[PDB]
């Protein structure tokens, strides 16, 4: 227990906050002087390249991406070769930057929502809402789960204070101001996890007992080298994974967020590539981490035999190596960065989820003659009702993880192919979109979820069992079940047309006014 470790991150954590609380001020008279609502969501559309690139990199690189690669090139079996977070996420934003974002930042939308809402009908675009609402606290959850995780092993602080007084710190300051207090102090953030981040490696790799990093990524010293390998009987999987991670990073309201608050759609454009650039170049030192944990004598360090993957700690290779092999100043700065990265997505998180609430369920579904101040009172209760909420889970369940795979999955399967129909198909109704709907669920559902121990309803070719005993899969049932709702999806669209615009079908049966 170090007082100087505390002290500074106390410090660091008012300094975010006098930060938020500053921009909150000074951006007060942005946008109309009556859709004040609308202007803690949009900003009044007038961010600029520099600060949308970095905040969009902020809301990119949280703990889990940090932590999880390393953690994937350290342990044995995986090596650089299973490590696809960072090339998925640099290229679902170069095709989110080339195809998308353009024709929506040119309509003007406020939320995500907006065009479901308008193509299909309120209960549509609230039948939409469940999924992502999901994805943004089951991954708010899990970060905040491995913040704990890292700051119990880096120091001895009760874990249960730190989580709460690092979501408190975040949720005060989203409330008090929104999108221009979370870019702002992602602008900040976002330069405190380079810092610290780059600042360790050459100290960890000066270590007595760590090996050449050359050597060891060829030859086996103490495990197998860290380069890793695909087999051929492998290749279907690992496609299966990289097309989850490619294609299911795109629809996102906290990536929208940032695009429908750019000056123009070309800034919008060039914000995304400008994140994927600087994803990529946040992707090393991870790896680096990785690579050095994989090469070490663990016997000559204070940790001692076993190992790491042997004591079954192999998710906190990261906060191993900081606090093992680094002094104790470098340990405090990785500390700094990892609370950083979890801050600026657990900002942008609980900010989109509240955003998309606030105007889309309970204004345009509940209360169409309300005035703006009770929308605004609205948000900020949101805000804190979803922020206690994401802690309460972060504290009191262990299942976050598989809860947080399980809805990236549903997400990927359901709402891609529903923005690709609204977007670039024409001719779309709402019987397609709840056929896609039903299919979706459905081809997800079976097929069960090992981290939850859920046995497979379904069974492909392939399935083996586990330690546990619950079966798993080895046949790329995720992509084909995307195919397939967006396949429905367009089928039934274009039957349902037809068959009312000229058919034996009488328009009083059209429940639905979609033809
Ligand atoms: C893991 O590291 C430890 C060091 O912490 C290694 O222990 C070392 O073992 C050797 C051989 O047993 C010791 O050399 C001789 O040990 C005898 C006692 O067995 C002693 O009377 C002699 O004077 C001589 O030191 C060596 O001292 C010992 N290290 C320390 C610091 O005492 C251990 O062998 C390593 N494990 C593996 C698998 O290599
Ligand atoms: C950037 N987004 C769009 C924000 C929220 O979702 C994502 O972060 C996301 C993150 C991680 C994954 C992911 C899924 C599974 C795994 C893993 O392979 C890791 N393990 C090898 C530990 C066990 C199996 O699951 C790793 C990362 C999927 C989506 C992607
Ligand atoms: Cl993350
Ligand atoms: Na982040
Ligand atoms: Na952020």
């Amino acid at each position: 227990f170090h007082v100087e470790g505390l002290i500074a991150i106390i410090v660091f954590y008012l300094l975010i906050l006098l930060v938020g609380i500053w921009a909150a001020w000074r951006t007060k008279n942005s946008g109309s002087a009556e859709e004040r609502s609308e202007a803690i969501i949009v900003g009044g559309r007038d961010i600029g390249l520099l600060v949308g690139g970095f905040t969009m990199t902020a809301t990119w690189v949280g703990g889990g991406y940090i932590n999880g690669t390393a953690e994937a090139v350290y342990v044995p079996g995986y090596g650089l070769a299973w490590a696809q977070a960072p090339i998925g996420y640099s290229l679902s934003l170069i095709l989110g930057g080339l195809f998308f974002a353009k024709p929506m930042r040119s309509k003007g939308y406020v939320t995500m929502l907006d065009p479901f809402q308008q193509i299909y009908g309120k209960r549509m675009g609230g039948l939409l809402f469940i999924p992502a609402l999901m994805g943004e606290m089951f991954w708010a959850a899990a970060i905040f789960s491995a913040l704990g995780a890292t700051i119990s092993v880096i120091i001895d602080v009760d874990m249960h204070i730190s989580v709460i007084i690092s979501a408190l710190i975040a949720t005060l300051y989203t409330l008090v101001g929104g999108l221009y207090s979370v870019a702002y102090t992602d602008v900040v953030q976002l330069f405190c996890i380079f810092v610290g981040l780059w600042i360790s490696v050459p100290f960890a790799l000066s270590h007595p007992a760590v090996a050449d990093i050359g050597f060891t990524a060829v030859h086996a010293k103490y495990q197998k080298p860290w380069l890793g390998t695909v087999d051929s009987s492998e290749v279907y999987s690992w496609l299966d994974s990289f097309l989850l991670l490619m294609l299911g990073g795109i629809p996102w309201q906290a990536y929208f967020q940032r695009v429908l608050s750019s000056s123009s759609a070309t800034y919008a454009q060039v914000l995304s590539f400008l994140a994927a650039f600087g994803c990529l170049v946040m992707a090393i030192p991870a790896i680096l981490i990785g690579a050095i944990g994989a090469s070490t004598d663990w016997n000559q360090t204070a940790y001692g035999l076993p190992d790491p993957k042997t004591t079954e700690e192999a998710d906190m290779i990261l906060p191993i190596v900081l606090q093992y092999l680094c002094p104790v100043y470098i340990s405090f700065f990785g500390l700094g960065a990892v609370s950083a990265a979890v801050m600026s997505s657990a900002d942008s998180s609980i900010l989109s989820a509240s955003s998309m609430f606030a105007r889309n369920i309970y204004q345009l579904s509940f209360r169409q003659n309300a005035s703006d101040k009770e929308i605004v009172w609205v948000m900020r209760i949101t805000v804190f009702v979803f922020g206690a909420s994401a802690t309460a889970m972060a504290l009191l369940t262990k299942t976050v993880y598989g809860l947080w795979y399980l809805s990236s999955d549903l997400v990927y399967i359901v709402i891609f192919p529903q923005l690709l129909c609204v977007l670039f198909v024409k001719g779309t109704n709402t019987y397609g979109a709840v056929a896609g709907y039903v299919s979706g669920l459905f081809l997800r559902i079976t097929g069960g979820e090992p981290y939850l121990y859920l046995q497979p309803l379904i069974f492909y070719p392939g399935y083996y069992p586990d330690d546990n005993g619950i079966y798993n899969q080895k046949f790329p049932f995720k992509t084909l079940a995307m195919v397939t709702s967006f396949l429905t999806n367009i089928c039934i669209s274009y039957l349902a047309k037809y068959l009312f615009e000229s058919g034996t079908l009488p328009p009083k049966l059209d429940v639905f006014d979609a033809v």
